[PDB]
């Protein structure tokens, strides 16, 4: 049975047993026991000692820990792939390909970035007093990974956190808790006893008491923004800062002018990467007029190929959705768009027989700004295709969201391109291309998708506090 | 009659009629009417509409627009210092000599700020793809100005949001209206119609219709703890972006090895600066044994000496408290002190008889760490003096505090001053001074004291959204 | 007579008079004598001991020095215009559109950048010691301003110089000196005794005592590789830091993709601009064999409608060039190339008849990549075009290249904008334009065109210096 | 016997054998065959063609080589201390645990800086144009190595060199080239053929033969000031950018508010580190009156205690001199001093009977400012003491300086540490201790010291061009 991580030590959870399924199969794969109110507290606490010492160390030494680290996870990969493809559904082979690879390298990028903090010139700005800028770590930080990608967003909360000099208590989705308590094996010794915890249970149950804490003083999250909107009406009286990552509605811009398998090719992969369970799928595509029709026919040709299967198989494309309760969600999310009497189904549209949460990659066309399946994040192997005529007006559209964490524009002229990745508001905009990620560019939504940012310096800078300094003479 | 400014036009609130009073006289000044629940939405339409054009002017054209804000404040330094002084209380010289220069100085920083915005380098972080990192404002935002200083705070909301490229809805505090009210007309043509609102009306009618409203990106907040928990779960659902200042309670560690002289004198500006209402007050003194009963009678005799008076009388130190219900409250939180045994009363004590809210200097000595008027913050002309021994006994009680915005070390120890200040949990550590702040260097607290800071190139950062755009070669 | 600025105070030149002639009629207008030997030295003595004083001032103190010069400039706009134009003999118009108000926002820019100098995050990196970075002046600096863009030039050298905490002494080209000189005037007042230093004079009397004066820590030139190397290695025993704008053969190289009537108004600007006396000038032509032919005849139609005349007639587009010695250089540059078998004359070739150093704008096609008119600068009123095929070949014969200045490429494929500019040999590239600068962005060779940078954040912190300060706790 | 690496194969010098000596024996180690003119150029040819494909590589690739370097550095730690130490003469145990380490350390650190560089924000600075910011690889470099520290200065020249995206070829001194030879072996698969080059030979056969080559854009040179000038008058008309660091004389200033045996142990140990073979060693030292006659005394004690003898007995607190020529210009400079009747020898004072070069640990006291042993370096295990009074007096001699490069101050009261700290003209400035370096943190002189620095983002930055993108929309 898999432990917690408390002040350094492994200890069984004293709290109530719960179920952790194999989405794949439907079955369960184990059972762990949660941690109490009281684990909850003992593990702030053991943070809170911890970051008297932890947060004076030199980032060179913190760096040193996260390429220890790094080094252990890069060492494990075969294992922590073949957890999280049982634990997910994820296709095996993506995981040891695609993501382990990230991860690793997300440590790797922090423990340099740890030494590279930026700041203002010291100096005399008022005659006889010098002024100095340093980033100090924040404190106790509570952080809350979701269900999608349980290892990697560990990674994206744990990296810059540790780098920043802060004491972490984690706590990985009930859904999807097997990696985290793997790599709190492993951690265990790299980091001081305290500095890191690995907690385990529900958002109720244990998130709440984590996140209400007195002592901690930032909580970051990623999730939906129903459990986003729950944190931050929790935290408000405590005047705790946060990180939100909430999901998104990545919009994709195809004008005349681009190259329409490209496209189909992009959409096949990552419209439908992951299940479609991904903040930044290429989910909502907006065709121009002059394309539409034959861009609907590829799309349709290249999303009915995608090989369903076994995720340990090689040949495995898809895989399934996380959990019963999100299958329901993308089943209800796909039938009130098949109700509307203009939208086409090219291809899927139902939930697949079998054990699995399984649910086959579903393209509707002719949908309309207006509809919900345009509006509303699906966050399944979904995607809608909607015509528009000018830049202005799709333009107009895309900024007309809830949500604002990725998009990408598709076309070959240069000075529409830089023309509509400037005015755009999504933290990401791609050109000619979707979904591409790496650890030194800044990933974050704007609006509803939240505020602060994963990876590059800036995501180190989100657990750090500038203070200003000032010595007269 | 003062006028609201929305939409670039002139207009009568029509809401109710509220009274704005003269706290040196206790007299009523005007009665201006409040801003109806459709003109604040009238304000945010015109703030929006206003962003697609204004979102997109270069840091040049924004620089122009704030120098020559800067300059028609300047130009009109004496009116502005008369309706300041008139309508807080503050002595009319040092609104002339010390807030209006630097009101026109923060204005003048920002629009140089504007054009110097960091970015990551940007270059193929991915074989075939050019990354690179923008800067982009963020869209509609609400500020709300506090009372004790309404120009001052209206200029550390303005001046960032509208170099970064926002549009700005801005509402002063009920109590204080002239001077924002006054920048209206003068900032009227200065911006685009929309740009730049100033509306007007208690946070219950006005307040909350603005900050609750659905266009509404990001919301900027200066007042206390109890309005600031308010405004952060009422925005909640929306997920919305803030920056908090929440006021604190300033700790002023003196060690045996301090110039006493110095301290008394800093003191006695620093501590009654404005009445005491300041979040950077020296208002919490800690005094090492060996010093401590020298530095008691040296500040009971520095502080005895400021002079209470008229505000338009050259000679005036000290000013009334902002309002009636204000020094009802600073008057219960001494009683309290007074109440307990231990608590002396060096000078001052109780509120004075007479017109206006004056208040006395107090001076309360032999405070205790646990006490009320050294963990809560009093935000008057009250200064409480407790002893202390060693430093990791000092530096552990400056750090169990809710508050975190700033802190002043005096002693003559390099290794000391550079010690301490790097391990107090304070945005600002001065080293033998206090108050002093320039328009190039961060102002922002920590933990109940809020997050996001106020002045310097971070102050500006907080009103963008970084965005990584991705090319494919 | 004009007069030199030494140490505050305006005095004649003891040196040899020296004639200042009007290109545009070839006549002399006025007689100014040069600095003598003594008072060269009396310019760095002055600067050297306004230096102590001048370096401690805060970033804000000099902040308002620039913009109250920048403010004078803009005041007197019209005369620095037809001073400008009467001594270059550049039109009219455009030094009143172009120039002075690039001048003027030159000044304010710096003013702004002298209060956000980057540093790095303060903080222990090696235990037990805090480190920080300040950014010093480097002391007393001495500015060689070139003769085709007098004003600005001197603008490049003395805004960065001066928002950086140094003293200057600059010494404009003898053959434009009197915008510089008027400056001083008007400078006189603004700074400090010393810090700002005017003198005038030739390169052998005044620049080389001036350079090479013992007391001088910097050196800023601009001009050709020929000056720029006598002053290097007059340096080099004394070990200074320079800072070099050696000119440059921009290349513009044009894709079949490109809109070809934009590239021949392009190129009919930015060719000919200032009579083609730029290091930016487009002069430098590779067009893809595709659109080759084409692009020859769009040229030759609009470079020959350019018309020649008065500069202080509104329809002159074209103006002569600086001096008959560089009138001699052009033309012999030029006859090079027509002696050349292979080289069409498709409009221009020769100087005109008449009083000024007019040359017409001459167009060379069928040039080769080993020609001599592509391969030296001209910097005179001519455009050589190469026909090209592969964009491999294009880049390699870009690169190939002593220069490293600036560059274009036209062209509508967003790929091939991006690769070739992440690919090109030069310190800016634009894309679909060509000539534009802003006050924000840098400004500054590679190879042989020197090295440092004009404009910026960049171009300020060459005038500065990076310090390590540690303090052991 | 020990071959060079030339494009990703290891050779034998065609050149003259040239032989090594150990500086402890005074005896000759090995032979080594020098390259051949032709060799040098076929390195630089080796470097230009990788460049096509190296410049292209990611942060990330190029972080990988370089941690990958660092590991075999790492598990070869004793191999390289003895050899440095046998090569150099310096004791064993402190390349075991300062030297190696800190090499290690600087490899790690670019490692992670090459995915961290600066930037500006891009965006519109000039409606409808979009600017950006890159920062692209120089292109081939040639690096000379001192013979001080031969293989941290050849980490301190690959590191970010390589980092950067450049080729190098590096020759390391004729005096000390086992450690970089030995590195040539281990290096030679971890980066691709002619990405990394090791030559070897003396400054006049090989050096000039690689900094003269019209391929090589930058040249970094580490040595004193005579080969300094050598060099960059040898490559000005080139017109090459270069990177100097070229000695120093740091001044150690004590106040009577000082820790005498501080200072005592700090100066014993910073002084004579190395042999005093270090361009920051703390041989120049300005005690107050107040404490002068009592440090006088106590360095006497410290200096006269430090044990001479063979470098791999770990007893050995100081080796001998790097070579017999530097053994010869030491004794004359100290000779010189001697000769000087008011010059008092404390300690040491001439060269010692043995085979080795070693010299005696020397302490001349009752130096004057103008006296040849304060103003010019000795670089040998040399320390003067001057008497002051005022800090204007101490800080007007300290900055009298041609030297710029360290310096520290050792006083207890704050005000004097920053006052002085901002006003001394040192790349660097330690307080209360002296000679502590940090990979972050930047390294680099003033005035004849050179400029360029070496380590921190700083030092990377050096080995990049700032280069400006606008695209027009």
């Amino acid at each position: 049975q898999y432990q917690l991580l408390i002040n350094g030590v492994l200890v069984d959870g004293e709290g109530e047993r719960q179920s952790v399924y194999n989405p794949a199969t439907g079955e369960v794969i184990l059972e762990i026991a949660e941690a109490s109110p009281a684990q909850v507290d003992a593990a702030v606490q053991a943070a809170d000692n911890a970051f008297a010492e932890w947060g004076q160390t030199t980032p060179k030494a913190r760096a040193e820990c996260l390429l220890k680290l790094a080094d252990s996870i890069e060492q494990n990969a075969l294992e922590f792939a073949r957890l999280e493809s049982q634990n997910c559904g994820k296709p095996l082979h993506c995981v040891i390909n695609d993501e382990i690879p990230a991860i690793v390298d997300v440590f790797r990028f922090f423990a340099g970035a740890a030494r590279c903090l930026s700041g203002l010139a010291a100096g005399e700005y008022l005659e006889g007093h010098t002024s100095m800028i340093r980033r100090d770590p924040i404190g106790v930080v509570a952080s809350i990974a979701p269900w999608n990608y349980p290892l990697m967003m560990a990674a994206w909360k744990l990296a810059p956190a540790l780098a920043a000099g802060n004491c972490v208590v984690i706590k990985p989705s009930e859904i999807t808790p097997l990696t985290a308590l793997k790599l709190a094996v492993l951690a265990k010794d790299i980091f001081p006893p305290g500095v890191l915890n690995v907690l385990f249970g529900r958002g109720q149950t244990v998130g709440d008491v984590l996140t209400g804490h007195e002592k901690v003083r930032m909580v970051s999250l990623t999730g939906s923004i129903a459990t986003g909107e729950h944190i931050l009406r929790h935290t408000a009286p405590a005047i705790k800062r946060t990180h939100m990552e909430l999901g998104g509605k990545a919009p994709v811009i195809v004008f005349d002018d681009a190259d329409l398998d490209a496209v189909a090719q992009g959409v096949r992969t990552f419209g439908f990467y992951n299940a479609g369970q991904d903040c930044t799928a290429a989910c909502r595509i907006y065709a121009q007029r002059g394309i539409y029709d034959a861009l609907v026919e590829k799309l349709g040709n290249a999303v009915s190929s995608l090989k369903m299967g076994a995720p340990e198989d090689e040949s495995t494309e898809l895989g399934p959705l996380s959990s019963l309760a999100h299958l329901k969600r993308v089943t209800a999310a796909v039938e009130e768009a098949k109700a509307l009497s203009h939208i086409r189904v090219i291809t899927g549209g139902s939930q697949t027989e079998g054990k699995g949460y399984y649910f086959a990659p579903t393209l509707l066309a002719d949908a309309k700004q207006e509809d919900a399946i345009v509006q509303r994040e699906v966050f399944g192997p979904v995607v809608s295709i909607t015509v528009f005529d000018d830049e202005d007006q799709v333009l107009r559209w895309a900024n007309d969201s809830r949500y604002g964490l990725a998009s990408s524009v598709w076309t070959q002229d240069v000075g529409r391109a830089h023309r509509l990745s400037a005015r755009l508001q999504y933290g990401c905009t791609w050109i000619n291309t979707h979904f591409m990620l790496v650890s030194e560019m800044p990933h974050g939504g704007q609006k509803q998708s939240g505020y602060g940012k994963d990876m590059s310096l800036y995501g180190l800078e989100d657990y750090t506090l500038v203070r200003h300094i000032m010595v007269k003479h």
